[PDB]
């Protein structure tokens, strides 16, 4: 009877919330099957290449591998903790890197496709993308499912390294703090966020309200707004859980 | 194992191919239960508000459905033809042509509702529509399923005085000419369109290729060119059906 929030502390965090989310999007209505479901595979692509555009991804997930590493290896001596378990998972941080490094251009298979580029071109135009300004979609709709599956297997296994390494520091964020009950009053909180890339908030479906993040430095400040602006109001004393991590 | 191909020989027949193939996509991946169908449903609905915005399609389509009600008007004394079935539909056109013109503003409704005016700013973002900058939408895709689809409802019919006199029209255009075989040599074909506003042709899932028309006053040129550009070429002798509607 819960629902998590998650809201990005820095540029990084935003980036990997972005591009999280668009690759799992590619795979969520598969198999391709109709104009629908290819719009929304090739508008998703050409969202990824868009981000990809803004900058080298590479650099930033690879110096956040890196990260993850060194902080596993601060858990070596405590006591309780399993060897093997963590220093695999070092290996499999190690391998994420590797990979990625070693790997060619981002997106420049999605870039370099035909179909692909020939659709980037038309999503910019609201109703661009119909049959006849696509009859090379079209065409390609009518072709047999099998032709169609090993296209689209080819163009998100392109982005393997990417979303290998992503997966893995984001598996890593997300359980690295636990949730400390907290309070607002009126609706309002604020904290120090520190050294945290991502905050974790837990509400409550029937609480009638969502949380409104602002930020200033490493410090974050929210603002919980009613869902109905009109009809439904915070209360004066509004518990939740929030996780730094 | 045939393929049809749609082509607008006129700005008007464009347009309402268009908002036509918008329309259906709204209903086609119902209900909506998570982003994937969310994020579609609503890119649909800010592309239709944008065609809107290009000018008034209520004035056209008004004077399009009236054109056919006089070419029905015109098979009344053909023998072997029908009269209460055509005058019925004529009846049929009547009502939605004056169910269009008493209608509100097109797309008004959408265009005021709160949760799509805040979807529609987030979408000329490549990875804007994320959970954390629409946490109204997050919270949206949390609620009971029978909430949203009492608001996907009121949001589709809004649309209805529109989507019946476009699809009364659209129907009534795609059964006013047959299919004539036509032969193209080398992969070109031209003739004088006339008084059409619509291509329908016919090829063949087999024949490897696809046609690429251009136009010039009424008149209309195909040049036909493979789904390969590469491995696969147009014959010298390529037949095809072809209605002038």
């Amino acid at each position: 009877t819960q629902v998590l929030f998650e809201h990005p502390l820095n540029e990084k965090m935003r980036t990997w919330l972005r591009i999280e989310f668009l690759i799992q999007q590619l795979t969520v209505n598969l198999p391709i099957v109709d104009h629908a479901g290819a719009l929304h595979f090739f508008r998703n692509v050409s969202e990824l290449l868009d981000v990809f555009e803004r900058g080298e991804v590479r650099t930033e997930l690879l110096k956040e591998l890196d990260r993850q590493q060194r902080k596993l290896q601060t858990w070596i001596g405590v006591p309780g903790v399993d060897q093997s378990r963590i220093e695999a998972l070092i290996q499999q941080l190690k391998a994420a890197g590797s990979v990625l490094i070693s790997a060619p251009r981002i997106g420049q298979f999605l870039r370099e496709d035909r179909l692909i580029a020939l659709v980037r071109q038309r999503l910019s135009i609201p109703g661009g993308c119909c049959s006849f300004d696509l009859p090379t979609l079209h065409i390609w709709l009518h072709l047999p499912q099998a032709q169609r599956d090993s296209q689209v297997e080819t163009w998100i296994a392109s982005l393997n390294p990417l979303t290998q390494a992503l997966t893995m520091v984001l598996d890593l964020i997300r359980q690295s703090a636990p949730f400390r009950k907290q309070t607002s009053l009126n609706g309002f909180y604020q904290d120090n966020g520190g050294d945290a890339d991502l905050l974790r908030l837990n509400l409550s479906l029937d609480s009638q309200l969502y949380p409104q993040i602002s930020g200033h430095k490493s410090r974050f400040a929210i603002r919980f707004m009613p869902l109905d602006t009109e009809n439904g109001q915070v209360p004066e004393r509004l518990d939740f859980e929030l996780a730094c991590c």
